[PDB]
This record gives C-alpha cells, sequence and structure tokens, in this order.
C-alpha cells in the first residue's frame, strides 16, 4: 500500500505545516501537524477542558463506531519549546491520504498548554520519530509509520515542505518526478529515539565549504534550524546589521539586508537553503527587526535540522531494519 497527502503551511512564514488526517468512522477528519522529532499522535477532543480549546477541530471519540478506550493508559508529553499536553487514550482508524492502520493509538488530550490553545489551525500532532518515544503508559503506543511499515510497498516516508507553499508527504513510495539529481543517503542513529545524523558540514552563501561534522536531527516538527553557536555566528557575520538579541531570544536582522544561502553537506554532496528561506519577519508588527530563521542550538543539547532546512530539500525517512534518511535537492 501507499499513502499521499498534501502539507499546507499554517500562516505565511511557513511556522509550522498541517495535513489532514481521517480519524474513526465515520471519519473525523483533523489537521495535525505531522512531527519527525516525537512519537505520539495526540488530538484535541471532546475530552479537552473546555477553556483550553479556541478554534480547533476536536475528535469525539464516542461518534466513533470503530473507537476502543485504551484501558487504563494514559500519556503526558513535554515538547522542546515549552508546551505540553496529556490525556488517555483510544484505538482507532486512522487514514492519511489514502493509507489506513487499523487499530492505531489516538491520544485524547485532557489538557493542553497556552501554545496549543492559542494556535486554532493544529488540531493536534502525527508523531513521526522512532517509537521508542511514545509517552503512553503501562503500555507504550507504535506511531502511525511503525503500523502501516509492513504493509507499504517499501518501509519509507518522505516530506517535501514548500516555501510558502504546499507540499507533499507520502508513504510507501519515493515519487522521482518531486527532486532533481540524485538521492544521497547518509546513517542515522535511533539512539535517542530521533531520525540523527551527521552532517559533513556548511557554507554561508558563496563562501567555501567547511568540513565538519554537525549531528542533529531531521525534525519536521521544529520551525528554525537550529546549529552550534560558531556555525551561526558564522552566517550572521555575513548580514549587515544582524546581532544577537538577549531580548528577542535570537538572532535578528534589518530587513533591509540581504540573506545569504546557507549550505549543509549530506556526505558529498550539498543542499542549499536560499536566504529567503531564513526570513521569518518582523519581531513585532511594524517592527524593522526581522526574526532569522538559523538560531543557536546552545543549550537545547541537540542540533535540529527542522522545516528551514529540511524545505530545501526532498527528504526520505527510510525505515528499513538499518534506518537512514537521504537527501536530495529539488
Amino acid at each position: 500500500s501507499t499513502g499521499s497527502a498534501t502539507t499546507t503551511p499554517i500562516d505565511s512564514l511557513d511556522d509550522a505545516y498541517i495535513t489532514p488526517v481521517q480519524i474513526g468512522t465515520p471519519a473525523q477528519t483533523l489537521n495535525l501537524d505531522f512531527d519527525t522529532g516525537s512519537s505520539d499522535l495526540w488530538v484535541f477532543s471532546s475530552e479537552t477542558t473546555a477553556s483550553e480549546v479556541d478554534g480547533q477541530t476536536i475528535y469525539t471519540p464516542s461518534k466513533s463506531t470503530t473507537a476502543k478506550l485504551l484501558s487504563g493508559a494514559t500519556w503526558s508529553i513535554s515538547y522542546g519549546d515549552g508546551s505540553s499536553s496529556s490525556g488517555d487514550v483510544y484505538t482507532d482508524t486512522v487514514s492519511v491520504g489514502g493509507l489506513t492502520v487499523t487499530g492505531q493509538a489516538v491520544e485524547s488530550a485532557k489538557k493542553v498548554s497556552s501554545s496549543f490553545t492559542e494556535d486554532s489551525t493544529i488540531d493536534g500532532l502525527l508523531g513521526l520519530a522512532f517509537s521508542t518515544l511514545n509517552t503512553v503508559s503501562p503500555t507504550q503506543q507504535k506511531t502511525f509509520f511503525d503500523n502501516a511499515k509492513a504493509s507499504l510497498d517499501s518501509p519509507v516516508f518522505t516530506a517535501d515542505l514548500g516555501y510558502h507553499a504546499p507540499g507533499t508527504y507520502n508513504f510507501g513510495f519515493i515519487d522521482t518526478t518531486a527532486y532533481t539529481g540524485s538521492i544521497t543517503y547518509t546513517a542515522v542513529s535511533t539512539k535517542q529515539g530521533f531520525w540523527e545524523w551527521t552532517s559533513t558540514g556548511y557554507a554561508v552563501g558563496s563562501g567555501t565549504f567547511k568540513s565538519t561534522s554537525i549531528d542533529g536531527i531531521a525534525d519536521t516538527g521544529t520551525t528554525l534550524l537550529y546549529l552550534p553557536a560558531t556555525v551561526v555566528s558564522a552566517y550572521w557575520a555575513q548580514v549587515s546589521g544582524a546581532k544577537s538579541s538577549s531580548s528577542v531570544g535570537g538572532y535578528v536582522f534589518p530587513c533591509s539586508a540581504t540573506l545569504p544561502s546557507f549550505t549543509f553537506g549530506v556526505g558529498s554532496a550539498r543542499i542549499v537553503i536560499p536566504g529567503d528561506y531564513i526570513d521569518f519577519g518582523p519581531i513585532s508588527t511594524g517592527s524593522s527587526s526581522c526574526f532569522g530563521g538559523i538560531q543557536s542550538s546552545a543549550g537545547i543539547g541537540i542540533n535540529i535540522f527542522g522545516d528551514v532546512a529540511l524545505k530545501a530539500a526532498f527528504v526520505v525517512f527510510n525505515g528499513a531494519t538499518t534506518p537512514t534518511l537521504g537527501f536530495a535537492s529539488k
């Protein structure tokens, strides 16, 4: 089997992407944030504290004839950005772009933190990291991809995120029309439960490539590119007027400035992030100070190849017995 779904930016800045997901019988369609950095499929629901729901579409398990309470199960998650949610668990039928999993754990939120309430466009998350990170207790549950894997034509999914435009998540096949050149595959460590890999280096604009190992995660659920402070400093030093603002919480730059591209290495291959992808607009409405899309990972404890990086590539998440990641230009 295969599936194919369009993913759409939630706003004009590509702060996140939402993909429609059918849950239950009859189908209830929710727009979920596909997150290769986590491993829980959780949704706003009829069980979510009323004051914490503000425009989201909810899953109502009592209206699904295929929903079954996962008795005794609870879940609770905290994300790198400080947000969190928790609740109980049902199993139900979940379909993405034509691909159907029966008995998928659907984690129903009883509580969500303010950032989730305040974002009316995201109805939940669909985790695509390794199932070892799943927070359901007492019995850890599998991701949608893990459940689908054996049925797929090939045990892979691909992320093809758009710049200021829709893109595509595919399951079970590689669309050879969706990228240029070849796909370069690189080793993955699953030891922390992430799609963790090692970039071979970077270049800033037309500068020479610096060969240096950068360990990080391919994370569709993180907006920006977070890299070591040395790398980030070298980038922003090429932007006139850029500075790191402690009050804002990262590098900002005058919108009148031209942003250089940023190149990262995948083996001997190179992915070029165009300068425009690194512009995240005014820090506040009407401000001439713009927020940068490449920021320091210092104090995150890991480097994160978030959407800024991934949207410059066609990315293969290969769930073969020994997982790997593939990157192509597009």
